[PDB]
């Protein structure tokens, strides 16, 4: 769809933070759609990735792979220019047979989107308690 | 977390569907929290798996990996019982540094959620139209 | 130019059918413009692909390659969801020296166009009789 | 499939030029048809070869192939007779199975017909602008 | 961004010269754009492409590469049509750290541009002269 | 020619910035000049060199190479004295045939200079953006 300024809202632990993204160049070599929170320095803005890929000789089914990468900056700590101390990744790769329906896919798209709102996934991420 | 029956509503391209998930067993051996729908016949229940893997004795970062596996039965296959003509995977794998805050994780949590409802991911999943 | 919903009119043996295609991204790994009949389930819709290529190491002349495939469905069987029983590849690869004129190429373009309607090609494409 | 004086009309970008072709025999060991512009000198005349191929045992499918060859020349270069300076290949090959209907084939023929007159194809052939 | 026509003005040795540029897609199977003065003769077009290279962990550096490829024709030469007799290239590579600022870069952009107008580079590019 | 002070003016993102350059001999054991803003601290000087390479029968092409090397300081950093934290390069190579004309070259000189002021290269160098 239209490579557009994405405006993600009602997010964060409280559901009250927002994020504006800017379509930073389709392709870069490998058909990976990139975005970022526009900023001066690059290695400080958070990024995303969308990468649709059709079935190959070796690979037979469709694969939609979305990546998220958020860093963590550290300012005037002796130097003058900020620096990074950790990049909190996030990665999801879907998979769909050639014979899937639009209702069959949007199911997974929304089943996960609502799953991240479960009282299990939150405690299994926000606190990293496993499953019991 | 509280591994009770997990409900998931307002899902699908319709947005007016709902899914039940019953706590069908934890650790097979991999720490895999395994879930399923109300199912008498196994190979037809839609499943999810949630995994918290502590830093090993060789790798440092955490890994929260959730997987989703939904089938598609063929009931009127002529023969007794139905059969599955296609699965439809989904694999999200997180990464966090030992110095991540819950607010740094829960951010990454909510970002992906609202992202799955974004107009681009819809066309990139429900329709498989890539970086247009 | 603009990769838009290219309507395709007056086609078929009766010339009274009509195909409609839609933009479906590009560059999976080789810069292929991809068009498709808009159907919900993939491997059931008639695709069209087109590619341009500036000449390179071995390739010393510009090449344009259009590929056409139309699947054939089959309602049922001893199963439910429709199945594909036979494809129908159509492959045309142009070639021009680094010196051709837009009057030189458009000749070959309109020529092969107007050629797919001669009694020879009609009787060798629809009925498949060699030329005697 | 009578190999007579095949005549092509409304050709060229202006859609008003006209081309003749003449039965330059059949089967030069390769079982290919041959047509050539009204030329008493060979290499300076435009060719067209139409070939059908029954399904052997190295390939299960039929393959009708057409090979348009339009050479460009210039007389007042350095002699008293013209010399071919650049050609213009255009290879097209179809593929059908033993279970294709006549319309099933003619569809592909007529689909490619108006395709070569699309606004998309012309910009990528006459001016070589790829997918935009 | 918006790959579009560039109206490059007040150029040449004097300054009354002016150039028109047009897009030629944006992929050419390696992330480079493709720009050319609208000449229907393909090799006679003055080329200009731009590329942006995400810092592949191969090497941790952003990289933007502009190349200019201008040919010279030979009207009569030998045959009717002209021929290229010498293409004068021009290649520009920039490198910026993952912590560069859009004022740090824009400086280098403007510095180089304003530098080509120096009497040194004029007497060093045009009449080809080192320094003393 | 006369390796001397260059008063590079009206540069930077805005245009109020202005740079002073001074010679540093002309040999540095490889034909390149050496220019540096008169900073007594040696590594903190912004570098610029120019070279002219006679077409060694190794390869029959004249070649003029300009390189720009600008560093960024870190005042406090750790110790009393500052330290370089990232040098942003810039490298330009031209090539001309033994039959190029000083209007053919001066064109490429001015064309490149006037090109860096394009909105494309601005949005492609500064905010780092490919094209679409």
């Amino acid at each position: 769809a239209k490579l557009e300024t994405v405006t993600l809202g009602n997010i964060g632990k409280d559901g009250k933070q927002t994020l504006v993204l800017n379509p930073r160049g389709v392709n870069p070599t490998n058909g990976v759609a990139s975005l970022s929170q526009k900023g001066c320095v690059p290695a400080l803005e958070k990024r995303v990735t969308v990468s649709v890929s059709q079935p190959s000789r070796n690979r037979k089914n469709y694969k939609v792979q979305v990546k998220i990468q958020n860093p963590t900056a550290c300012t005037a700590n002796g130097s003058c220019d900020p620096s990074v101390t950790r990049q909190a990744y996030a990665d999801v790769t879907f998979s769909f047979t050639q014979y899937s329906t639009c209702e069959e896919r949007a199911f997974v798209r929304t089943e996960l989107a609502a799953l991240l709102a479960s009282p299990l996934l939150i405690d299994a991420i926000d606190q990293l308690n496993p499953a019991y």
